[PDB]
């Protein structure tokens, strides 16, 4: 192997004619940054690119993009050479013309439309022959280079000649450069992961299973809502490794008559055998084989057992691979994922904030946004929004701006200029516009998120800062010395204390410190399950908790359903909160085998909590949250105003002087209608502007600057006239008569001295 | 490639293996197994290897005779099942290995075998084990294929399996998933779905008389099926493959890697010990994937390609501890919520002092089981009946695990939130599984636990008064250890912390009418609880442990525990910031020198027992004693009878 054979990689950077390398890989062959490098593929391919250093790529890889993957004829993970050639040249002229199966509709000069800032400023190697994607006009063009002076390869110059005339040409045996990628699936990283180490071996290495003589995966079920893009990523992993793709939907074979739908199945069964390797898809497989409590008998019960016969009918491996797609993992019956038949299931849950922001910087690719467009504003703003919905709202904004482009030229004809296309621009009013008209579609899903609250937002509480890194931090980063000891850590924490004090905000702190998925559940939520319950959905809670560790659970309001029952219960009738807390003890007591999975329960009345909690293996630890001091007043008064512009004549010590029995929510309550009052202010100083030119209509322009209004101490004075306490004194008695009694120190100060 | 140095210079390295000439045999590597076939030898017939011995391997292969193959499944294919095992060894060995035998004595075999687990326990396999060494024939039903096909067609199906089993006597006939043929009479559905059971039933008694033929089925639930499948004479067997135990999980480990060349630092037992609910199909997945996350780890180095792999390169891999510990980490198990059956490890050792209560315990529940032939002599049955009452956190439990250990019984625990949970719409037929479980089980200890839950008394101290929960369930668990008196080898302990308000129905002969009192452990019980605490803990010499104990008053075991634990917490903390010194050092300056003299241990030192214990909580408030006081001795009837009854 000698060092100038190299393994393709996936890019960063998407230009079509740069590749990263690390810089000691460029030392061996002597390739010096900024070069000219000729690469040889497969099939007598070869291509032309430029060099850059980037030292997060490895020796042993090279990173690409994928035209110049599909130009070599290659796949990710493959083997290519990698040469150096000073031949390379510039250029005098250059003829290129553009692939008719992607011009049509669009008519004018594409020189100026796309190739003009395609080729400005960069010297982009050119191969005769080639083809080359532009992204404009909200779609792509392929073009394919026709000729060229030196010989076969050139680099393009700004003097360089570049001949564009002539009719389209006709697409070849060459895959389509549009289809779908990696590149184009965003917010699922980990389970593209998942799914590329599940595939690698029995696709890109396939015949080394006939000789290791080990069985590889074979069933592979993703679940997720509806529009999260099941379909986008299969369709991904089965181009992007050059596996054959057939797609069988549900309705389809459900739809037609009976042996017919039987005999689909055998069809494409046989069918992707015969061009192996290859990948199925069960698009909607739930409608096929539905749970077995439907009590649907005859046709209902053959297809199903069919399948399962057909799941069974693969006698040995044959580089295939099935893959199903639904939407809840229960909603199917028990008997598909046996053993061989659906070992592989995974969650593609609804994306974050920053998989939203990848979604949409996808989908926004081909159309020319505005410089006032702030797409994480948006991504900030759309919670509960799948990729479908996403992909919805930017063809919105696209559409608003074509009408409104439209509103001004009567183009009509038949086919728009490409100038005019790509002269639109889409600001951020269309986009604002679009999503207030959209809705979200998963609002009720569970949202396992890793939140962005930080130890530098909480106002004091040092010590409980402290307990929490001890308690959590430890046995997940460190659980090598733990087992050294031979004591096994306990799992469950229950904070109590006066409520809006800080308890979620520690929770959302520990889970983010750890960089652990943080998954939040309420009492109302659990009881809202419907009263008819449908007792699984707490059991499935747990579940998203095991297969997302490490994690945090974290359950908020216990008081709900977590009281004595009977001594501080209401609603005797029972059947509700009794269930739950039955369903949850029982989870928590099977949970304690995951030893990555952390259980965290609030509640704000610990005398009246249900004493089965606190037993060993459930909660079992209790840190109390007490009300913020003086020092700790001042840190959350100056945290609560970190962005608001407050006016240099304020004290703030005076403030937490003077808020005893102050929460911090009463705190943020002050500072929210000092700004509501600020708010008045600056209205009424901006009605100033209409007033005085109504009066005077030769009045001058006076905007200079928007009046800030900041907040001053008349306003903070103003807000303090009505500041409420939300706890009373007897509040604070009561869970001393607690905490102490939870303690076991008031009589135990350094009086143990022993040696 | 080279076979020869891959495979049979290590098979007959310094073994003086005799050889046979045309003989076959089977040497396991590469993840995989080849069968050798011994061609020639210089003397005569047989031979013995030596290093100075010729081996000639040069030819093609050669082609399978008659010969069974050896890769198939038997006894030492299949883990954890001993037990089940040699109940269906000593069921088919009479009718398989003598079949004639029972043309002569006239006394009709067994013939319905029903297997019953979580799926992918391994029925399917014990099946084909027990098929393939005793030599019978072996035609496997399917459920899903009979089922699929067209009515007629079905019907025919089994009538011509019977039949070939027949005509090839002795044979076994395997209905895998005989659930879907065969569901419960409560699905309502006529026509055909009445159609096949009654066929089957009618081919189960189609067998006119015995024709050395076994049918197993496999089912999922013993009440899944219809009541009418287990008539006389339809299927009278049945066997429960549960979820197996570490020694099982250790086992089938070591079945699945027989094949693997695991590393030297492969630590089998702690994988064992880590997967819980874990059933066989669970564990070869978790071997294949550790297998596969090596092969991608020697492919990643390697760009091997071509059509067949050297098998020298194959014989070379070698499966670490860190891949197991990905799949480990990458699976999760699929019989969590299975009522596991097994032997607890605890001892008395274990248990500090409640010496009177070991000794109790012996004389309640060692002697009626181990030593029966005595009892009866005085013609007195034994109670089997034991209820524990005290503070919480005391060794109730770890006194039931321990007297089901000792005594060589297998134990179930059963919680009262387990009970509860089994559906408000409650499936009633739940909680007699359980004690049908433990009939099964015998000799066998159930063990309820937080009786608190659901056995208070009805409206005088139970909330929730809208009922069909709590009562329910404790009418089902009288009724049910009403029904437990025949057996003669089943124990109930109970377990609840406020004896005051149980409920007086359990308390009655024939239930759990024996009370005994766990007490907080005195001074010497305290020293012996942190003695054991801190068995495996590397404790520092400078510790007393006796003051520990004198200090420690009104805290229960589990506050000792809580105490250790924080102590541990301290020093793992300190052992962190000391081994901070490592890269801070080298940090302020480079040319620092390797200090890696054996790492810290940072032993449990005064200072952290002292700082663990400024925050010591007492569980148990002094109101409880007295509370538990005032039960104990209106339930013992002792403080004024002592040593006052003197007759002759
Ligand atoms: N994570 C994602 N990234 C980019 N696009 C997505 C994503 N999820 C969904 N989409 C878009 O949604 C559209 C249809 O979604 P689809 O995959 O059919 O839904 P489902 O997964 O329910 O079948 C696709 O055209 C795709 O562009
Ligand atoms: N110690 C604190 N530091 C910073 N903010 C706080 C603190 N305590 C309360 N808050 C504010 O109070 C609001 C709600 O408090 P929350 O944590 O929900 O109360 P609880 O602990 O009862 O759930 C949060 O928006 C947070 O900004
Ligand atoms: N006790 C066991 N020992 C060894 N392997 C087992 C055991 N149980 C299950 N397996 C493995 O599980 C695989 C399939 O299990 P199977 O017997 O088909 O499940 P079921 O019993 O539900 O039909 C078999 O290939 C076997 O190797
Ligand atoms: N006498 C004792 N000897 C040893 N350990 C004990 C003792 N009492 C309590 N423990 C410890 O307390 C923990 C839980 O006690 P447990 O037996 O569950 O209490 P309960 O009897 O209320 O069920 C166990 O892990 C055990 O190690």
């Amino acid at each position: 192997k000698s060092p100038n054979r190299l393994v393709v990689d996936e890019a960063i950077n998407d230009d079509n004619s740069v590749v990263s390398l690390h810089p000691a890989t460029m030392e061996k062959l002597q390739l010096f940054r900024g070069d000219t490098i000729l690469i040889k593929g497969k099939k007598r391919k070869d291509t032309v690119c430029i060099a850059l250093a980037d030292e997060t790529c490895e020796e042993p890889k090279i990173r690409m993009n994928k035209v110049v993957r599909s130009n070599l004829r290659v796949r990710l993970g493959d083997v290519i050479s990698v040469h150096q050639c000073p031949d390379v040249k510039y250029g005098k002229r250059v003829h290129i013309l553009p692939v008719d199966d992607t011009v049509e509709g669009v008519t004018g000069n594409l020189f100026d439309a796309y190739l003009k800032p395609y080729f400005l400023e960069a010297y982009r190697p050119v191969r005769k022959g080639d083809l080359f994607l532009v992204r404009g006009g909200m779609r792509s063009v392929e073009f394919k280079v026709i000729e060229t002076d030196p010989a076969e390869y050139c680099v393009v110059a700004p003097d360089t000649e570049i001949f564009c005339e002539g009719e389209p040409v006709k697409r070849e045996d060459e895959e389509r450069l549009d289809d779908v990628g990696y590149d184009d699936v965003g917010g699922v990283r980990k389970q593209m992961a998942q799914i590329r180490e599940l595939v690698e071996l029995p696709l890109r290495h396939p015949q080394l299973f006939k000789s290791i003589g080990v069985k590889p995966p074979k069933g592979i079920l993703l679940y997720g809502p509806p529009g999260s893009g099941k379909t986008l990523i299969a369709r991904a992993v089965a181009n992007e490794t050059g596996a054959f793709f057939f797609c069988i939907n549900g309705p389809e074979i459900m739809s037609k008559l009976a042996g017919e739908s039987e005999s689909n199945l055998r069809k494409a069964f046989e069918e992707a055998e015969k061009n192996a390797p290859s990948i199925i898809f069960i698009d909607e497989i739930d409608s096929i084989a539905p749970k077995r409590e439907k009590t649907n008998g005859e046709v209902e019960r053959r297809i199903v057992s069919q399948l399962l016969t057909l799941m069974d009918g693969l006698k040995s491996r044959a580089h295939v691979i099935v893959m199903g797609a639904t939407n809840r993992p229960n909603s199917i019956d028990p008997a598909l994922r046996r053993f061989g038949r659906f070992d592989r299931e995974i969650d593609i849950g609804v994306p974050d904030e920053i998989g939203r922001l990848e979604v949409l910087r996808i989908h926004t690719k081909n159309m020319k946004l505005a410089e006032d467009v702030d797409l994480e504003r948006i991504s900030k703003d759309t919670h509960g929004y799948v990729g479908a919905d996403l992909a919805a709202l930017c063809t919105e904004a696209a559409l608003q701006c074509i009408r409104e482009k439209m509103d001004v030229i009567d183009l009509e004809d038949d086919s728009i200029d490409a100038e005019i296309l790509n002269s639109m621009a889409v600001t951020n009013e269309h986009f604002h516009t679009a999503l207030g008209n959209s809705n979200p579609s998963a609002l009720r899903e569970t949202v396992v998120e890793v939140p962005n609250v930080s130890w530098n937002d909480i106002g004091g509480l040092e010590n409980v800062k402290r307990e929490l890194q001890e308690t959590v931090q430890y046995p997940v980063e460190h659980p090598e010395k733990f087992e050294k000891f031979g004591m096994s850590p306990s799992k469950g924490v229950l904070f109590y204390g006066p409520p809006g004090c800080g308890k979620t905000l520690l929770a959302k702190a520990i889970a983010n410190e750890c960089q652990a998925n943080f998954i939040s559940v309420k009492g109302p939520e659990l009881l809202t399950m419907w009263f008819g319950e449908s007792e699984a959905n707490v059991r499935e809670i747990f579940d998203k908790a095991r297969q997302s560790a490490p994690c945090v659970l974290f359950f908020d309001e216990l008081d709900s359903i977590a009281t004595q029952r009977g001594g501080g219960s209401g609603g005797d009738g029972g059947g509700a909160a009794d269930r739950v807390l039955n369903q949850l003890l029982t989870e928590m007591d099977g949970m304690n085998a995951k030893k990555t999975v952390f259980i965290i329960g609030a509640t704000n009345r610990p005398d009246i909590i249900d004493s089965a909690l606190l037993r060993p293996g459930r909660l079992d630890q209790l840190i109390y949250i007490p009300l913020p001091d003086e020092d700790s007043r001042l840190n959350i008064f100056k945290a609560a105003l970190r962005k608001s512009p407050i006016a240099k004549d304020v004290d703030i010590g005076a403030l937490a002087k003077y808020t005893q029995g102050f929460s911090g929510a009463d705190i943020t309550e002050i500072c929210q209608r000092a700004c509501k009052y600020a708010i008045r202010e600056n209205i009424e100083k901006d009605i100033e502007k209409e007033k005085r030119r109504s009066e005077n209509p030769e009045a001058m322009e006076e905007d200079g600057v928007d009046e800030v209004s900041e907040i001053k101490a008349a306003h903070f004075e103003e807000s303090m006239k009505y500041a409420r306490r939300s706890v009373s004194d007897a509040d604070i008695r009561k869970y001393q008569a607690f905490a102490q009694t939870l303690q076991q120190s008031r009589g135990f100060g350094s009086e143990f001295r022993f040696e």
